[PDB]
């Protein structure tokens, strides 16, 4: 599945209609996906992942820092899930943060704990998919039962990576959005929503 | 005027969310995700707290399709409530029409919020205002979750503004179905001729 | 299932350490049962209701007052278990207040044939939910059972027991999640004990 | 505060009236803590937070990873006091895991209200270890947050500055608290049974 479809031409949502930092209101556009709609899609998700993970131990990975919050409450509802239903398997967790002769994955017990487990890589956002591909290459080469690699969004924009995520919250257009848990500069990581910053925050907190 | 949702909403497609099965084949699109409708209480409760925290406040449910609304809502208000350095009391009543206008007379010199599910002819809203009035309440405020643009009809609280079609869950019914249902929907053929009266 | 026993000794807990409405501080004792310790018992109570009445129509009857939050969120956990399992069947909602006599709700033949859910805040006497089952029964359901809140221990009982207990109490007045005392402290979401000084003020 | 003292006699309470994993059902004893009563703790400790710390700029630091649920929940319960505020303030987050592994530049800290957030305080040597090095980077502040602070013989004496639960000498796992990596994926703090700490066991 693509995950949620957020049309190029989403208007998204007045800023005076929802709750928000007010230190935000004139650094932020409109919200693009309230935080209460990342919920309900990440409930389904939840059950995707069981339906296709579940039946052995499950290694979930967190890709610091802006996964955290998908990560929680992903996982928050696969524990719903497996405490109300027959159908449970044990699952682990991890945190990895990537570098700020390549990229140094800091972090992470020992590579050799995902070898034979079923492992799910939870990543906050896939643009040129670069992030995800040295993951993929990061994990693969310790001989997993399995990788699948979640992601809350997916840009809708050139990539030359090949692999496709196997669980997607939302498909957005080529906008440059923050919030739950995404930056900008180490700001809007607090948003609850995900919004697109106006060119007023862009240019307040620009580094 | 709340949340505008257009005539040309395409909502949502079902096997993006958590849905019953049983009403798999009776819905058409996921219309107001249940999640959104939170976000937006969550605002809302903020705005009522503004204009009518400052004295006792009765919240009247009106039965059956705002039961959802007020709970959620209520419990918005609450969590401000007992998180602010001065809080209020707030007191709760039923209502369905009118069933269980038995003493009201509690409603005097409160802060009365109506609270429904949807407006469109206004004449539910225009029915209980004219009763609780009679009250002398300190005031009364309308909340109302949803309101149609149809020629019929003003609400003080507005969830969100949609079009005129018919819409069901979130506790609004279609001959006493699709309450159990988290998300407001759009209900399809199969569905408004199973449920039929 | 008893429900989760609360003992008599039972010594509750601290208002400092819990969130509560600043104006109720001094009439209440302490919190008795928090609002999550609620959520957390009405989470297994939701599976219990569906592994034994989750095989046809479910008809949820509130009733009102002091049954409409547990109602409200015991019906929301039944929802969320309805919308993520393979299985589901259809539920209504009814609401009726007792006065005995019913105020409001559907007409008595709606519950026919079906598995109907009454669902109350407590069971003390347990005489009003005896009255309201001998008159549900005469319409013939396929099922009817009982879910409350709280139960107390006392000698008072008929000897009712409800099917589903979220806890079972001592003889201590409490207040709060929707049980009032003279339509007050239903806005606080924990149960707590009341004052004295709180049960003379309302 | 020393937060929500448990006893050494705390029974806690039975499975079978909780929503459990059905993976861990032999491996636990007994539930310690309910995921609720967390939340209704967690909630009133946010508002304690932004009530000292809520004057200025706060960077979040979780301490991973048994840390990462109460920081998320605490985080969440802050956040929802900030956006219902005429006066709102930045807030930042960060991640650590203890040899201090990967945070951001520890000049990040200086000149700001840092709350570091523990899953659990013992001997107390690893916050006096992480606080030895962030007070070398000057912060107009530094606070301590931990869900759970042991009543032991063994601790050097330090006490955070937010507690959720003071708990006896006893091991506990959940929300986040592990056992060899395991019981991390539980909502409840709980009690292993002899069988399943042998089953973990390294
Ligand atoms: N907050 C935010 N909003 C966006 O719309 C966005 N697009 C790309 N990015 C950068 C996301 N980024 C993922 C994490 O980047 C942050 C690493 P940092 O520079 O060390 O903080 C690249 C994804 P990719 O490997 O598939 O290209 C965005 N970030
Ligand atoms: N379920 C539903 N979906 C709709 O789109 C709709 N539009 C009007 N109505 C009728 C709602 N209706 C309110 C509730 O009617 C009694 C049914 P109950 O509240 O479920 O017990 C009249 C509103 P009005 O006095 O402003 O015209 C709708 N119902
Ligand atoms: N708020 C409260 N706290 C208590 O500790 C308590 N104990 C008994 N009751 C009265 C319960 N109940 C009467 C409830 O009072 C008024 C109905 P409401 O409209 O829901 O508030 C009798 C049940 P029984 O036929 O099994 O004896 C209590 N109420
Ligand atoms: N799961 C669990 N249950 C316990 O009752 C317990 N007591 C100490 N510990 C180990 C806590 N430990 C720190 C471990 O923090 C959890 C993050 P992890 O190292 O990734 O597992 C030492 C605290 P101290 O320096 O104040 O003595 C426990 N762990
Ligand atoms: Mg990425
Ligand atoms: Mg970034
Ligand atoms: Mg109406
Ligand atoms: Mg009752
Ligand atoms: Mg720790």
């Amino acid at each position: 599945s693509p995950g949620v479809v957020i049309s190029d031409d989403e208007p998204g949502y007045d800023l005076d209609l929802f709750c928000i930092p007010n230190h935000y209101a004139e650094d932020l556009e409109r919200v693009f996906i309230p935080h209460g709609l990342i919920m309900d899609r990440t409930e389904r998700l939840a059950r995707d992942v069981m339906k296709e993970m579940g039946g052995h131990h499950i290694v979930a990975l967190c890709v610091l820092k802006g996964g955290y919050k998908f990560f929680a409450d992903l996982l928050d509802y696969i524990k719903a899930l497996n405490r109300n239903s027959d159908r449970s398997i044990p699952m682990t967790v991890d945190f990895i943060r990537l570098k700020s002769g390549d990229i140094k994955v800091i972090g992470g017990d020992d590579l050799s704990t995902l070898t034979g487990k079923n492992v799910l890589i939870v990543e906050d956002i896939i643009d040129t998919g670069k992030t995800m591909q040295t993951l993929l290459s990061l994990v693969r080469q310790y001989n997993p039962k399995m990788v699948k690699v979640a992601s809350l969004l997916v840009k809708r924009t050139p990539r030359s990576v090949g692999y496709k995520p196997d669980f997607v919250g939302f498909e957005i257009p080529d906008k440059f959005v923050v919030g739950y848990a995404l930056d900008y500069n180490e700001y809007f990581r607090d948003l609850n929503h995900v919004c697109v910053i106006s060119e007023t925050g862009k240019a307040k907190y620009k580094a």
